């Protein structure tokens, strides 16, 4: 909830690696490409994005915060940044089948089962998965974040937000 | 981290809770003054896991109403999560006393350009919880304005997505 500032530079392409979606007349990151410019100032999915080079975000278009992005002078641009104010973090424990019982689809939970670690401990669908046992799994495909819950001790901590 | 509470039925045999279904869980909607769930500590947003050690998991509105009245006895037992969707966000009121947004029954409706809302990322679609730690849930709009104009410079909201 509390802001911070990062400074961005072009790549050499003139990108930063950042896609903003407008959710509830704010601005927040949809995407960060691996190895940006963005990555790089510690930018995530789902970080809401309060200033662009000093000017509010609030109510602006999806188009408006990008054309603002492309348009902005020279090489240095400065945002102003809530870290994931959104990120809720849930303890499971898997059972005798080694799962804690949820299935997903593209990172997000699209069903709870039932009499699992997921039921008893209130997880939700429509949420993205963005952290297992504290690893970031934003941009893994489903059989990664598979891979990384299969190889997991019983404890399954995940980190979920509101999907966009 | 969950909690176990204990509501004893009150002398019409109600714990004063009204729940709402949201995502495959279950949510308080509505939490009636002085009443058993009042005096438990529940809250607007806190998120409902067991009734009487049963999951909530999956139930409609209709279901956890429904096993809420059914309950024998004196005694309901709920497993609660505080608020989990709670966020605060702080402003500061301008020269004109205000702090950039219009709402409708009680719900964040837009932010106005230049405002203390706008600065500091307030959201649309997001229900009025608390102003400087009191309660709004189910107060008129016109009561919201009376508490906003009585305020002090500083003004903190509590919000949760609608
Ligand atoms: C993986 C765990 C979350 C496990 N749940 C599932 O296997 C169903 S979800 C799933 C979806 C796409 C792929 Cl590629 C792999 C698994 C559990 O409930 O513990
Ligand atoms: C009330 C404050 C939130 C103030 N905002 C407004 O005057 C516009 S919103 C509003 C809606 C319904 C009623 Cl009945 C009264 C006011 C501000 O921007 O500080």
């Amino acid at each position: 909830m509390d802001p911070r500032e990062v400074i961005l530079c072009k790549d050499q392409d003139g990108k930063i690696g950042l896609r903003l979606k407008s959710i509830d007349n704010g601005i927040f990151v949809q995407l960060v490409q691996a190895n940006s410019p963005a990555s790089l100032v510690g930018l995530r999915f789902g970080d809401q994005v309060l200033q662009i080079n000093g000017e509010n975000c609030a109510g602006w278009s999806s188009d408006k915060a990008h054309k603002v992005l492309k348009q902005a002078f020279g090489e240095k641009i400065t945002m102003t940044i809530r870290d994931r104010p959104f990120e809720r973090t849930i303890t499971m424990h898997k059972d005798s089948t080694g799962h804690v019982g949820f299935i997903f689809k593209n990172g997000k939970i699209t069903s709870i089962v039932k009499d699992s670690s997921a039921a008893r401990n209130g997880l939700l669908t429509e949420h993205n998965i963005c952290e297992i046992n504290g690893q970031n799994v934003i941009g893994l495909k489903d059989s990664q974040i598979a891979d990384i819950l299969s190889t997991s001790g019983t404890v399954v901590t995940i980190t979920i937000m509101p999907a966009f």
